[PDB]
Order: structure tokens, then C-alpha cells, then sequence
């Protein structure tokens, strides 16, 4: 099954190498996402003021 | 100390191996609730409104 | 590469061992917080009564 020629063959493939390689990173910033949102409930006392 | 061997036994327990092979996909899913909670700030100025 | 020896070293390091076999339960728990936020749209009621 998984063996050092197992996976040294993907890095001829290259492409889903770097996607199998950096989904762990991607976690991390997806986690930053809901922080961000919370801002918007200021701008509901903003749109009170809108014409 | 994670060997040929070692990984082929756990397809024995059936249940468990999937656990380890499926949880990655599950991650993206989370990734479209963030997404469907922006649409709660124009029910916010339906809400005013609820006789 | 990925091979019985070279994974048994990282034991030797000790501290990155831990960080990279711990944060898979993790994910589950920065999955909590995303159902807290809705609260802050119910609090935009509270804000109203606030004088």
C-alpha cells in the first residue's frame, strides 16, 4: 500500500501533489473567516441611517 | 510506527478506517455554513418589522 | 521521504511531534464557535433597547 515509491510517484503527477501538500495551512485561514464577520453588526446601526 | 503492515489492518475493523479516510472532505462542508450565515443581516431589518 | 525512519526522528524533537498530532481533534472544536456567533443578531434587538 503506502511505501516511499507509493508516494514518490505523485511528484511526476506535480499538479495534486501541491493541493494533497497545502489543505493543512488552508484550515488554519478558513478559522480567521468567522472573526471577520462579527464587524457587520456595527454596520447594522450604519444602515438605521441609510435614506 | 506506521508500516505497510500496520496500515492493512485496520481494514479489518471496516467501521473506524472510514474515519480516517472521509473527515478531509467533511472540513469544506464547514466551509459553506460561514457563507450562509450573511444573509441574517437583511433578516435583521425583517425583524423590526414582525408584528 | 515518508519511510519507518524517517518518522521515528521527529520523536527525538519532541515539540513539533505534538503540534502535528493533535490539531485533527482541533478542527472539531474551531467548529463550536461558528453556532456562538449567531447570539451577536439577537443582540442587535438588545442594542435598540439601549439607551
Amino acid at each position: 500500500l503506502l511505501e516511499l515509491d507509493k508516494w514518490a510517484s505523485l511528484w511526476n503527477w506535480f499538479d495534486i501533489t501541491n493541493w494533497l501538500w497545502y489543505i493543512r495551512i488552508f484550515i488554519i485561514i478558513v478559522g480567521s473567516l468567522i472573526g471577520l464577520r462579527i464587524v457587520f453588526a456595527v454596520l447594522s446601526l450604519v444602515n438605521r441611517v441609510r435614506q
